[PDB]
Formats: C-alpha cells, structure tokens, sequence
C-alpha cells in the first residue's frame, strides 16, 4: 500500500549489438541492422540504407543500464511500482522498413527467439510482444501461430504498413483470423514503418511528435472502417505510444459519416463504428490527463496507462510523482481501470491481491 | 416540444454559376472554378485542371432548395432555430488549390466584393468568411485589411497551404501580426487546399472523412509550436468542421513533447503548448457528443456548436432534435457556452430578442 502498483502497456528492451550477426544464415548477417559509433553520432544502417542517425547523448539517454541488463530492468520495476510490463522491440522494429520479405521474416524469427528465451524467461511479469511479417500474409501468419505456441500473448505492427499493405486491404485477412483464433491481442506502436522526422521548421520537434498520431488514428480508421474489427469480435488491437482521448473523438467522426454518408460507405458493419472502438480498439499514455476525461466524461473504458520505459517521452524514473498527479482526487475504480484492470484483460502476468 | 436559439459557426454558401465570368478580365475569367452537376458526378474545373470528380446519388444526397435560393435559406434559419451562422465559400474555396498568385488574388476580390453586395445584405445574422490568398503574403495582408475597412469579422484559410507555405513557417508572420490589429478571427475550414491522402479500399468513405481531420491537428500544431500564437496573444484561431475531442489529446501529445524533448525544440514559448491552445484555438462541430466531454472533463471550454448547413455531414433539418439529445441531462451554462457565447466571443450579431 506504501506505493500505488502499476501495470505498464508500453516498455521498450535493447537488443544485443550483436544479436543478428549471430544467428542469421550468413548470406543475410551483413544487412541485418548494425551501427556504426563515431563523433558524436550514432547511425543505423538496414539493409544498405542509413535508416536513422541521432547524437550519442539522445541515444544513450535512453539506455539507462536496465534498458540493457534485464536484472536490473525487473529492480527498476519494483523501484517504480510496476508490475506487469508489454515489451517492444527497438532496434527489432526497422524490420517494419525492410523492403525484403525474405530478410524481415528471419530477422524477425531471431528476434522472437531471443526475446523469448533470453529475457521473458527471467520473470512472469514481462510480457513480449512478438513481430510478424509487415510484408507478406503467409510469414506473418506463420509467425504468428509459431510465436503462439511459444506462449506469446501478443504480435506487434507498424502503424505505418508497407505501399499497397493499408490495415483496410483483404492481404490481412488471414493474420486477423490467426490472431482472433490465437487469443492474441494485436499491439500497434507508433513512430513505426516510416520515417518519423517530417517537419523540419519552427517547433519541428512538437509537430514530429504530432505527426506520429496520423498513422495511429489512419489504422483505427482502417480496421474499424474495413470491417476487420466487425468480422472478428475476439480480435482486440492496442494503439501503443498515441495518448488516449483523440480515440472517442475519431468514434465520433466515424459515425457522423457512417450515418450523413451512408449512402457512400462499403462495407456495411453489425454495427456502428463507436462500437466497435468502444469494444475492441484499447490505447495507452504516459502523462495525459486527457486519458482519465476520455474515461470518466467519453464512455471509452479501454484506456491503459504506460512507462514507456525507458523513453524520455516515458515516466521514468519519476513514475510515482506522475500517477499520483494524474489520479488525485480521481475516482479509485477508475484508477485501476487504466493503471491494473485494462492491462490484465489483454495480458496474463501473476495477479497481484487487488485487496492490498 | 418548443425549440431553443443556437448560433452556428460553420455553413456555406452556393456562389452564382456565373460569379467569376462576368467579373474577371478575358485573361482569367475562363480559369476561375467551375462546378459542372451533370450523369450523376460532380465536376470542377480550375485553371485548365480537373479538381475533383465525385459521385452523386441523384435520389438520396439531393440539396435542401435553401441551398438554391437564398430566401428559403432565411427561412431554414428560423424553422431550425438558429439566430447567429457564420458563412464559408463552396466553389471558391478552390482558390486554395490554385498554383497562379494572380488568378487567386483576383478571384477572392470577386467573392468577398459578391458576398458583401449580395448575400450578407440580406441579414446582418450572417457572419461571412473573407478569402485571403493561400499563394503570396503581401496579397493576403492587403485584401484582410481591405476585408477589415469593409466590416469582416473573420478570413478563411485552407487546412492545407500550398508547399513551402507550412503554418509554422515566418512567411505568415505579417497576416497572424495583422489579423491580430484587424481584431479578425481566423477560421481554418477542413477538406481544403491541396489534396492530402484519398483512401480507395474498403471503408474508403469513412477513413476519407477521417483523413481530412490529420490537416487540421497538423495546423494547430503548427500554429502552437511555431509561437505563431504566443507572439500574438489576440489572434484566434476557429477549426471548422473537424470536431473536438481531439483539441484536449493534442494539446496533450504537445506538451508530453515540450517537457520529456526540452532539448529539440525551437522555439520556446512563454507558457505551454496546451495553455495557447485552451487560450487561442477554438473548434466546431455538428453531432459530435465527445465536443461537451471536452468541455466538462479536459478543461477545453472553446467548443462551438455549427449546422454545416447544407452540407450532408450537417443537421439540417433535424438541428433543434440533435441539439437536444447532445445536451439531455448536462450543464445549461454548458448548453449555452457551447451553442450561443463563444460564438458572441468571436463574432459580433444583432442582439437575439429575449423570449419569456
Ligand atoms: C529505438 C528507436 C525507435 C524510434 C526511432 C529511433 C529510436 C528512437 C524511437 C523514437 C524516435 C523515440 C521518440 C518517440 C518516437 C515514437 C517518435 O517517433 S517521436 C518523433 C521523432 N522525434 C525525434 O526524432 C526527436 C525530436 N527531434 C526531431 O523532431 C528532429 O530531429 C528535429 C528537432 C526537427 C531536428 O531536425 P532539424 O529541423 O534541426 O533539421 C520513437 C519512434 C521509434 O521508431
Ligand atoms: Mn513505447
Ligand atoms: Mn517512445
Ligand atoms: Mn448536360
Ligand atoms: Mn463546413
Ligand atoms: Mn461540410
């Protein structure tokens, strides 16, 4: 009682320097992802293509030692009064710009192994979400099913799909279907599958962080649109690192045009597109208090609150000072809606007594 | 059963068929928009270009008469109890799109000279949206100030600014300094300017209809981080048509990135991201009940009620049936914050008669 115990939507793991070097067959190890340390500046390089380039002191200031030592990850849990923590890749997700199916599915096999066997295993408290094939339905599918019987809860997506792959296409058909029959929550992060620096003017880092939500709500937008959701009522999707509110306002928006636009709208969905959000589509953020309103005043229950660890845009390390903030005089039910309940309905991790 | 008085921010206008024709010189007047009704799709014309190209359902997306006659408008005013409505453009918001500075200088003198003369003279209840070029800035200064000498409350700008011409760009500088000593509002309207991104698969009329929202968040988030704002603590900013609840989640998103990017952005701004917004930017819409969550639970009180007449995606004719399912059961000083007194804030109308 002496800490409020919290489960986290949304962490992020180091993978090791060297983990495709490693394993990959040898005709792929040189275009899995590798970076190269000099001056300052730390460049990632893919498959022939610099990917992404940031300075040492950004890149390092989110690698405190438990985003690389998985022992001392689970003390800075206990330390922040976390419980239950998602997992997502880092270096792992520039698999989601690969133009290459062949490279993305191994590189994405390797990585589901380790995560599994070298990290999930040292506490039921990690859940992982697995990759699957942003490129091609048969490796995602496969993937999918493989990483399931290993025990994974949850696959993770790019917001942003490859060219001619929107969330809206029949290509994805056949992934819903697995992961509705899998029981398997689908995780789409954003900032994922295209480049996230856009805006270069005035206030270009306010405006980038901004345009990290267009795919997010596109995706919503997508799958609830689609019929994807409708076809598929066991299918839950969690929109990672988007804050929560805007998700009623586009229910909203959804259905002033599925109602004035009738007329236009193909396919016809069992019923409106608020309904199929409410049910189905959850969320997650790290300070918005805007998340507790979209709750309490906007009838959307599936918000899920987030460490990010360990993003600066993340609690870390000052995850106490935050929540106690957000929830302040808010109602305790509510509290452990977004912070425990949410959380446990997605993913199976050891159940804290909800009477401490 | 009785009805209740709103004011309106969002409706537009039919131009006449021939209002650029017998007002431009030989060398433009063929250039300007043309609307073409003709085997079920709409057309326009703009400088030698086809614009758009749209189904219509001759039997089902058929417009109101007051649409066509401008005394049946006056009519549907006082039949949908609405007392105050603010005007935008329909064909001439194809300005917007236009690459020539000259053809749209020209062209937004027709219409804010035709608007005046002939539409806004039937009753001062009607507030008229004055064009100001999208293309060039000396162009845009003159004609607001010129809009200002005239009585204009407010300028239309396009969601969407041609490229190079970002909100946040210094090019804007002169307009936001001079919109700010004209004491003229500035109403964004959306699915204007350029055409971002048209959705063609399934579910494409409702992700479209989402996909119009992404210009909008990405202008006020121009706007903000930009201090387009926090130099110029009198101008306001409407959002036409694009909802609400998404204003409190980007005010949000922004200040997560102000306070957890410290280091990346440039500028500073005098007070966060969320305060200019809750201070300066104002939003509409038509059903959309998440707009009083806004209100009530995330401390955003800039919340306008609109028809959108005559638009399909408005109320018309059912506007005092929704108002009265939105505000079953909530705060009447909300009610009337919400349908009558930002609406006052931001623009002048004869005094409504009291009724009792
Ligand atoms: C492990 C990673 C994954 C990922 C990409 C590389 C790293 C890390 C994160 C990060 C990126 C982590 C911040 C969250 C998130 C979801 C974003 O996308 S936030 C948007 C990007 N923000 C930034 O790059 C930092 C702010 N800086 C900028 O915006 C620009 O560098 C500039 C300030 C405009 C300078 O440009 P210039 O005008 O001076 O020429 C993730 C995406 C994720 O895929
Ligand atoms: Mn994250
Ligand atoms: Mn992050
Ligand atoms: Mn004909
Ligand atoms: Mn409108
Ligand atoms: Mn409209």
């Amino acid at each position: 009682m002496e800490k409020l115990w919290l489960n986290s939507a949304d962490s992020h793991v180091l993978e090791p320097d060297d983990l495709w070097e490693r394993a990959l067959p040898a005709a792929l190890r040189d275009r899995a992802p590798r970076c190269v340390r000099d001056n300052g500046r730390e460049t990632v390089y893919v498959d022939g293509q610099v990917v992404r380039r940031d300075p040492l002191d950004f890149a390092d200031a989110m690698r405190p030692p438990g985003a690389l030592d998985h022992h001392i990850r689970l003390k800075d849990l206990d330390d922040q009064g976390i419980w239950g923590e998602v997992v997502f890749p880092s270096r792992g997700l520039w698999t989601a710009v690969m133009t290459d199916p062949v490279l993305a599915r191994e590189c994405i096999k390797v990585y589901n192994d380790w995560l599994k066997s070298d990290f999930l295993s040292l506490s039921p408290r990690l859940v992982g979400a697995a990759m699957v094939s942003m490129l091609d339905t048969d490796d995602a599918v496969a993937e999918l099913r493989r990483a399931a019987d290993l025990g994974y809860q949850t696959v993770f997506l790019a917001a942003t799909p490859p060219p001619g792959r929107e969330f809206n296409m029949d290509v994805w058909e056949p992934l819903w279907a697995a992961a509705e029959e899998a029981g398997m929550t689908v995780s789409i992060h954003i900032g994922t599958g295209a480049d996230t620096v856009v805006a270069r003017g005035p206030g270009g880092a306010v405006i980038n962080y901004v345009e990290t939500l267009f795919p997010a709500q596109r995706a919503v937008a997508q799958l609830v649109a689609s019929g994807a959701l409708d076809r598929h009522p066991g299918l839950r999707v969690l929109i990672a690192e988007a804050g929560c509110a805007w998700v009623p306002a586009l229910a909203d928006r959804m259905d002033e045009a599925y109602r004035q636009h009738g007329m236009f709208v193909r396919p016809k969905l069992s019923m409106l597109p608020g309904e199929l959000v409410r049910r189905q589509v959850y969320a997650s953020f790290q300070h918005d208090e805007t998340a507790i309103g979209a709750v309490t005043a906007m009838n959307y229950t599936n918000v899920l609150w987030g460490s990010d660890y360990p993003h600066l845009e993340g609690t870390f390390p000052r995850t106490q000072e935050v929540v106690t903030e957000l929830f302040a005089g808010v109602d305790p039910e509510v509290r452990d809606l977004i912070t425990r309940r949410n959380f446990t309905d997605l993913f199976t991790v050891p159940a804290l007594p909800a009477t401490v």
